[PDB]
């Protein structure tokens, strides 16, 4: 059940797709970067098709919208990364067994573009050129991380095995979200750009 | 997409299901234990019937079964672990991120064996308080494998060339397999639960 924005990809199952500057597609991604990063420039954006990938992801979403008994689980974020993990993210996604733990040890999501802009998270390659994407996040119900979790909280100490979705760095204003499960989050938009 | 022998679980998500001896189910899964733990003996056998673990090893089976071009990929293996693993593991599968250091180490992530001895060791299936020791059967996409190796966190590529293109799971020995690790979730669907003591 592929989105209607995708683009044919010729009966295969994984293509990234260059956006038309102008087009709404790239301006509405455009401008949820510029929001923080109005200081960069865009060299391009891609949209992620990876067909297995998306088909994960919406079984997750579907399972947490029945769990929560609500939509509203979604968010859309940041992922700042290394020209290296470009390709396994296209592909594979975010895997948290591949910078600091403090909210435990799972795939990190900023908030805002500002964020990942930092050179600790897209590291610039030879020629000056960053990597971010733009993902979205089954963020679900969330609490406050830690440092050492494997997997977000229980709920309740009662329950054990009925677990936060997600945990933040302030529930109040959240900055960045981790998720600790594959499949909790795909890979829509990516960004190349310059400071 | 549930299977149609499952037990109605009246709009619920999960249900342990007790087997009955001399069923063709319950004696199947015995056998296969037997096969390597005749020392042992089976206090209980529970199917375990979890919706949305099921879904979700479903997808990535399909996914696998079109990606390798044949219907090879799933093996049924065993995995031992302490009390306190399994409400963890009937509700929310095998998670990596949780898994012991294996004694033979072919890569971070989580082990199954092909004979039920290997995981009826007390460094697996710890006994309980009661003497009780518990060992999952296991519907495992084990895909293309290859020999692994102590410091993956993935499996290998297939060709050093593609890096993402990667075998499904590794082995200790691709010639008579006795373990195997995957390294994704959703890649291991608990089907059973067995019981046992001496
Ligand atoms: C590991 O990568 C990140 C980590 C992020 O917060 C990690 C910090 C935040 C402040 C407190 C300690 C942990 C945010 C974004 C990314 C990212 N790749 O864009």
């Amino acid at each position: 059940n592929l989105p209607e924005h995708w683009t044919d990809m010729n009966h295969q199952l994984f293509c990234m797709v260059q956006l038309e500057p102008g087009q709404s597609e790239y301006n509405t991604i455009k401008d949820k970067f510029t929001r923080t990063c109005s200081s960069y420039a865009i060299e391009k954006i891609e949209r992620i098709q990876n067909a297995f990938l998306w088909q994960s992801y919406q079984v997750k979403k579907r399972q947490m919208d029945i769990k929560n008994d609500h939509k509203n689980n979604e968010r859309l974020l940041f992922h700042g990364t290394d020209a290296d993990s470009v390709p396994y993210v296209n592909q594979h996604g975010f895997n948290r067994s591949c910078n600091a733990v403090s909210y435990g040890k799972g795939t990190y999501f900023a908030v805002d573009a500002s964020y990942s802009a930092k050179d600790t998270y897209s590291k610039p390659d030879s020629n000056g050129r960053k990597h971010m994407y733009v993902v979205r996040v089954l963020t679900g119900v969330f609490t406050k991380g830690r440092a050492g979790l494997v997997t977000p909280p229980p709920k309740n100490p009662h329950n054990p095995t009925d677990l936060f979705d997600s945990v933040t760095n302030n529930t109040r204003s959240p900055k960045l979200f981790v998720v600790f499960f594959d499949n909790q989050a795909y890979p829509e938009y990516l960004i190349t750009f310059t400071a």
